[PDB]
């Protein structure tokens, strides 16, 4: 399924995803497009910012769902 991730700085793009893909999971394939580790993503759907074991499914993100992502820096 398709989605989209937007960053607040400007920035969308595209994932091809699972349901059942973790939080973790859509981190690391945005850190393929992106090069930022998981670590430093915060992802955000409707609102809400998500942990890191729950599935899309989990969420009600589904296909041509809009995700944001903003990043978390020790001391940066």
């Amino acid at each position: 399924m398709q989605i989209f991730v937007k960053t607040l700085t400007g920035k969308t793009i595209t994932l091809e995803v699972e349901p059942s893909d973790t939080i973790e999971n859509v981190k690391a394939k945005i850190q393929d497009k992106e090069g930022i580790p998981p670590d430093q993503q915060r992802l955000i759907f409707a609102g809400k910012q998500l942990e890191d074991g729950r599935t899309l499914s989990d969420y009600n993100i589904q296909k041509e769902s809009t995700l944001h992502l903003v990043l978390r820096l020790r001391g940066g």
